């Protein structure tokens, strides 16, 4: 549920700063980048309605001349096959493409609702093949990543290439970095969510590619801006040539980036990460090379979807011997305290939690480094109010009085069998983030160097297998409840 | 857990028929197809050990001459970059490739354990626009027929089919792009045996294999046994591998000169094949083969999105009925008199013809159900069954269940109380399903008949949709919570 957008600047809407850029209508700029021209057309008749101001440059004849022509006349040879590709009411993620001649031009076309949007830019006319196999036999998330980043750099010759992966909190972390020997190294830096805003993420989920060929160049509006059909903003998301919002363009200039590009790494209908890549000088990429990345980006999604899902399963098997023992031993004895209390079962080693607490039929029993008694009892009280299995790396944030006595009471992992329940406390960790410029709030920042922060109150993150293995026990444990009741 | 294989024919092993072809060592033929030559080499030194007999044809100099050369000498220009691609102890699913010159030759190389295996054969906006039609393909079928059509348009095959497997290792051709004139397999289930145990396992790892000429004979090696081990050579990763003669007759018996297929694999499991045949002999350029290999792995990533989504859209169609039955069940003490009410539409949730309810001794029924003394015996068996029981044919999971088929055919059972004191069940009536085999399903050798065989199996019932199976378990979580 991302925020709904304001009207644009060219329709009496407000102007942009840090506060309101969350709700910016990026998809309707009414303008494009100069490196290529752009025409719209009527869905049914094929009449050309809107043209770019620079439509006389690539085509070779003025906007006033062609503002009213029909595609049957202008593109007589393409128009027959073109319509067969783009049927009425289809998605906008469908792109037909062919090469053209003029006294060459690569042509990208798509359809949104009832309006056809054409794209025009030049074309010059075993890399990915061998690469694709190194992706297959890449033994883990990281190996994949660095092999993947390296591949894009070798193929496109960028000055920088990074594999940005997002987080649960919309932030990210550059996990892999192929770059020029000389440039600053972002590798291993978390950037805040705000750097890629709410709607941008949602637009990159549907459309898998966008770029900026020249950061300093100015935009080129349309003729007219409003779609004569609707008399309203034009949906330009599916177009490569879309005008990148000025906010981000300064963000790019403030790093020192002439040409930028990125590709969507999407898995399970959700924007998982980006392949970020920057150049120094202005750089217009041939359509062939852009398509080669678009294969590699969707390809790279299918590997993550296999490399993540597998790398947890291999960890899952490492903690199923301890699960096997605790399955049988728990189902035997009447005493629920005096079975799980025993260090033979290694009830701490299953989670690697610094402390634990056990509650069964009134008695509260503890083991490991745990807070004092009057503290614990108040911690029991809150867990009774909490609905639903509770898990957090910072208890202080989910409970204000929990930030107290941090040495022991920092992290947490709770499960219910709240009369008879389990819990695993975790000690405080002095984690040290690596932001690329700080995380508090003027405009877009000029500092992008290695900022640290030493946030206290947070603890070691629970691994996907450590979260799930606990729930597997919850199924088999509650089944042994009836032997008492 | 597939069957372990016999030794080959060229090492004193037994010969092949229908009975024993399940345990055939297809991966070690010790021979290849003539359309391209094949050389092995030492992993460390790069010395050439084994050569094909026809290695003098493409290369241009005899086997006796080069049987003992080193790759530093033979391929001086490739050898440096080649080793960097294939590090020691890597997987065999890694293929380096470059183009060559001779007084042209595409070169495919891979590494298994400690032996390098080279492959040699000639070389002379389609996939781009296609790839997008895959994205906006609205469903499993639309995807399929668009996908099959694409391969046919791209390769110009006489036939192209999207074979999808089943839980029972059978399949069903669900899409078919073909020449106007050829017999239509579209919609035909073939039995599991047609693609055997190990073959499926070998197509999981290696995503492509072919046959460029069905009638042509194989070309052995020189020597057959790997001088390193003195043992069979692993040729699975090679495109040029000799297709086992059994299948080659199976292909001839349909009337297929050139065949090819690509693995559609999802979640580490062989989901389906893109089957494609030609009439005349057909050696495909390596470029075109690679284009399919993109499209096949690509097509895997779309199924993994199109299946997983198309169930979620169905799941939402039966969560209003779930929402009502969540609240109404948690209210009343009477478990019978709440779920008995036709207001809750407890039949409409599953669309089951009949149901039965058991709670605290009382057995209550609704819908077309079998007579009382029958039901009571059906209760007895469910108490013996461990674990949630589901089957489209109860007769197969319970011999006395095949009786009284009109009502007692299909089944879907769930437990609330541990054991079977308080539990649910949904019976389903018998369905006269009509299969479309491409030649019959009983057991000489490989069959000559591939026409449209039907069977009218009685005892089976409508299959439970993935959402209908899961929605019932979602209720089981929320229902048992109202037991206390
Ligand atoms: C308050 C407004 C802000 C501005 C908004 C903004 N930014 C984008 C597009 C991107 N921002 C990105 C952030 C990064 N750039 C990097 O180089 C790295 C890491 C090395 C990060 C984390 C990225 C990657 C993009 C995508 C575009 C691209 O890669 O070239 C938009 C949407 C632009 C559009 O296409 O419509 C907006 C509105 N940026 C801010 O940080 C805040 C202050
Ligand atoms: C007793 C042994 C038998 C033999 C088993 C067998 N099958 C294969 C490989 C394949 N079999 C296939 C069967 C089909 N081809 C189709 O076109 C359709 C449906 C339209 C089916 C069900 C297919 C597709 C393959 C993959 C190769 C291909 O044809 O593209 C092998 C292994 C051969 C090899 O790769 O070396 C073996 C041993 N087939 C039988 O039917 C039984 C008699």
């Amino acid at each position: 549920d991302p925020l709904p957008f304001f009207p644009p600047l060219y329709l009496g809407g407000p102007e942009i700063t840090t506060e309101n850029c969350e709700r910016e209508p990026i998809h309707i700029p009414g303008s494009i980048q100069p490196h290529g021209a752009l025409l719209t057309a009527d869905g049914h008749s094929g009449e050309v309605l809107q043209m770019s101001l620079n439509a006389a440059t690539f085509l070779g004849q003025e906007p006033t001349v062609l503002r009213g022509q029909t595609l049957a006349a202008l593109l007589p040879e393409q128009w027959p096959a073109l319509q067969a590709a783009l049927p009425p009411g289809c998605p906008d993620a469908l792109q037909y493409r062919a090469t053209l001649d003029w006294p060459h031009l690569s042509l990208t076309v798509h359809r949104v609702g009832e309006l056809l949007i054409l794209e025009f830019e030049p074309t010059e006319a075993h890399a990915l093949r061998n690469a694709m196999f190194a992706l297959e036999s890449a033994p883990n998330l990281r190996a994949l990543a660095e092999v993947a980043t390296q591949t894009v750099r070798e193929l496109t010759g960028f000055d920088r290439v990074m594999l940005y992966k997002f987080a649960p909190d919309a932030t990210g972390e550059v996990i892999a970095e192929a770059r020029r020997e000389g440039l600053h190294a972002f590798l291993g830096h978390r950037f805040p969510a705000s750097d890629i805003p709410a709607q941008a993420r949602a637009l990159y989920t549907r459309h898998l590619l966008r770029l900026t060929a020249d950061t300093r160049a100015a935009a080129v509006p349309l003729d007219p801006v409003l779609n004569p059909q609707t008399n309203a903003p034009t949906p330009l998301g599916g177009a490569v040539l879309r005008a990148t919002s000025p906010m981000h363009m300064q963000y790019l200039r403030n790093m020192g980036v002439g040409s930028s590009l990125s590709v969507s790494v999407v898995v399970g209908g959700q924007l998982w990460g980006l392949i970020a890549c920057h150049h120094q000088t202005p750089y217009v990429l041939p359509p062939d090379l852009r398509t080669t990345l678009e294969y590699l980006g969707r390809l790279l999604s299918l590997q993550v979807q296999v490399k993540e899902a597998a790398d947890v399963a291999a960890f899952r098997q490492s903690l199923r011997e301890h699960h096997a023992r605790v399955a049988l031993a728990a189902a035997h004895s009447l005493s629920p305290h005096d079975t799980l209390s025993d260090p033979a079962l290694d009830l701490l080693g299953l989670m690697r939690a610094g402390g634990l607490i056990l509650r069964f039929e009134g008695r509260w029993q503890t083991l490991g480094e745990v807070p004092p008694a009057p503290a614990v009892d108040a911690l029991l009280a809150w867990l009774e109010t909490q609905p639903g299995l509770v898990q957090t790396d910072a208890l202080g944030q989910l409970w204000p009085a929990g930030a107290d006595l941090a040495p022991s009471a920092a992290g947490l992992l709770a499960i219910s069998v709240w009369s008879e329940c389990l819990v695993w406390l975790r000690p405080e960790l002095r984690l040290e983030v690596a932001w690329g410029g700080a995380t508090p709030d003027l405009g877009p920042r000029h500092s992008f160097d290695t900022y640290l922060e030493e946030k206290r109150g947070y603890a070691e993150p629970w691994h996907p297998g450590e979260i799930e293995e606990a729930q597997d026990l919850r199924d088999t444990l509650t089944g042994a409840l009836e032997h008492h009741h």
